[PDB]
């Protein structure tokens, strides 16, 4: 039982009552576009109304310039048109500063503030939520669950030192990066390893890779794939869940929830 | 693991590479006969050669004359058109006898061989597998799941005092049977404990009424939550699950047991 809740600005998450869904917002780039076009933030903010309507908790939006021109303009109607908190998808600092400033509550670094220490900085300030992946440049494992464990707190450790507060800190075991298909069902096997470190987790496995290579099918045909990474995370202590397919997986979060008793 | 293999007569299922998916059968009786009709019969295969398509290992064939006249006409068609091992749905000693008659290699007793005591010798004879599902004309438990491996292991006494064969005897929790909505979760969160006596397990709550409980959907939107109980009984060590979406719970179940490494 956690014993204090996710603080995000306007709105707080709550982590014991249940699973908390992150849907992920469907970005289309409009060409002849730098960013901001009405085809562009329209859609998004369908996209985001739409898996609010369908169980979402939270909405997670996707040069160093570029990335500011597009993201910026969809975080700016989405948070207004959409009453939920948003989190910004990226590992640089400054597009990190522009999305929080244009209305993202909470930060989602696929680098675990590795790639630029600089944005951990940035949160610390802001005092937002962090999300902190692991990741890394080779898949060269002593020991798979002992080395992501180390590297993860390692992130632990530029963030914490960046002033980042314990409470603002979540992490994700980064399935489907630097590792092997194999790789990837060992840490799903092991997920519950994760909580000694004692922050509350994140899982990202949505129509992944690793559910083709083991059901065989194509990236819209991971439904059910999904699903059970999702079942299986929940049950060994997950609190989020980063979702494609809000609709189906809230339910299926939602009755893991209540067998498993949260 | 498991040392030995499921004796089906034609058909063997080791009960160590996967999860076994046990497929419902859709009888849906035409009026104006007894049992036999075209119309019936071929709806009956048509279902049977369906989930076998999509994954099904076993195929399930759900007054005592009427019922063999409905039965058995069914069991002949599919088992004869359908390479996979047929069971028989039922309690009912003179049923069970006539449907292994017609073709059908495992028993189902939603009654654990307590209603008809009978029925253990019939399956001790044809020396088939026989399935010992929990049940009870009350829901006064004074320990759930202390009573519920009580319960089981007195319809298991029966079994072999009738000759019944250890490896030919499969367990099931009951869900949705004698139990309430609350105890039904109770059943599922604790799964494991059925185990310790020694059996492998079916576990059948395909879009149950406890699952329509929770999420507060109707019976046809139910298929997000039995996944989710499926990944959760799978998890728990289950052998067999008994599901009406085959499709769909197959590649849950060839998920899970990728990451659980079965
Ligand atoms: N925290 C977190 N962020 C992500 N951002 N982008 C991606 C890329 C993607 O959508 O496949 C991802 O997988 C994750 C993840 O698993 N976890
Ligand atoms: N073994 C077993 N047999 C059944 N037969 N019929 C039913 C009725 C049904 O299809 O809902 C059932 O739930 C079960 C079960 O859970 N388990």
């Amino acid at each position: 039982k956690w014993d204090y809740d996710l603080r995000c600005g306007e709105y707080t998450l709550n982590l014991n009552e249940k699973t908390l869904i992150m849907g992920i917002l469907n970005v289309t780039p409009d060409s002849f576009s730098d960013g901001g076009s009405y085809n562009e933030v329209d859609a998004a903010v369908r996209h985001a109304k739409e898996m609010r309507d369908e169980g979402a908790h939270i909405i997670d939006i996707g040069s160093v310039e570029e990335e500011i021109k597009r993201v910026v303009p969809m975080i700016q109607a989405v948070s207004k048109e959409v009453k939920l908190p948003i989190s910004i998808d990226t590992y640089k600092a400054e597009v990190a500063k522009q999305a929080i400033e244009a209305g993202a509550h909470i930060i989602n670094d696929i680098w675990g503030a590795k790639a630029e220490p600089k944005i951990a900085e940035v949160a610390a300030h802001y005092d937002v939520p962090i999300i902190l992946m692991h990741n890394r440049d080779n898949m060269n494992y002593r020991n798979l669950m002992a080395d992501m464990i180390a590297d993860l707190y390692d992130s632990i450790k530029i963030a914490k030192d960046a002033g980042v507060r314990d409470e603002n800190i979540i992490l994700d075991p980064g399935i489907g990066f630097a590792k092997t298909p194999e790789q990837n069902l060992e840490a799903m096997r092991n997920l519950e390893q994760l909580n000694v470190l004692g922050y509350p987790v994140l899982l990202g496995t949505s129509r992944k890779s690793f559910i083709g290579h083991v059901l065989d099918l194509p990236v819209e045909e991971r439904l059910e794939g999904t699903g059970a990474t999702v079942c299986l995370g929940i049950e060994k202590g997950c609190e989020f869940v980063r979702v494609h397919d809000v609709k189906e997986m809230s339910r299926m979060a939602k009755m893991m929830d209540a067998m498993i008793g949260k």
